C-alpha cells in the first residue's frame, strides 16, 4: 500500500530530473560571482608578497 | 518484493542524482566561455 | 563462487579506477598546452 | 541473490568509466587555477 | 588588499 520509488542494486541512476540541473546551466549567478570574487585571493597573496618592495623604505629617517 | 528507499506522505523529496544541467555545465560550450570574456567589456565600463 | 566487493541497496557507489580522461590529462596534447599560453594574451589584457 | 560486481584477483582494472575522467579532461578549472595561483610561491620566496 | 601599496609609506620620517 505504502507505494513509492525503488532503486534495487547499485549503478548510475537518474530520476526526478530537470529542475535543479536546468537551473544550474541557466545561471547559479549568486554563487558563481561569489566564488569568482573569492578568486582574487591569488591577486591578494601576490600583493601580500609584492609588499617586499618596501625594502627601499627601510631607510627610515626618524630624526 | 521490495528493497530501497520507500517514502510517502506530504510535499517534496528527492533521491537519485538527476544532474542533467549540472553535467551540461561541466561540459561547458567553448563558445559560451568566449562570449563571457568578450562581454566583460561592459562590466569594465561600469568600472571605469 | 564469490570473492571481492559486493554492494547493494540504493543510490551510487564506485570501486575500480576508470581513469579514462585522467590518463588523457596526463598524456596532454602538446598543441593543447601551446594554445593555453598563446591565449594568455587575453588574460593579460584584463590585467593591463 | 544479493548480486553485484566481483573483482577476483589483482591486476589493472577499469569499471564505471567516463564521467569523472571525462570531466577531468574537460576542465577541473577551479582546482587547476587554485593550484596554479598557489604556484606563485616561487615568485613569493624570490621576493622574500 | 590593495592597501598593500602602502609599502612606499613605510619610509616614515618621524623626526
Amino acid at each position: 500500500e505504502s507505494t513509492g520509488n525503488a532503486k534495487a542494486e547499485a549503478e548510475s541512476r537518474a530520476e526526478a530530473a530537470r529542475i535543479e540541473g536546468e537551473g544550474s546551466v541557466l545561471q547559479a549567478k549568486l554563487k558563481a560571482q561569489a566564488l569568482a570574487i573569492e578568486t582574487e585571493a591569488e591577486l591578494e597573496r601576490v600583493k601580500k608578497v609584492r609588499e617586499m618592495e618596501l625594502i627601499y623604505a627601510r631607510a627610515q629617517l626618524e630624526l
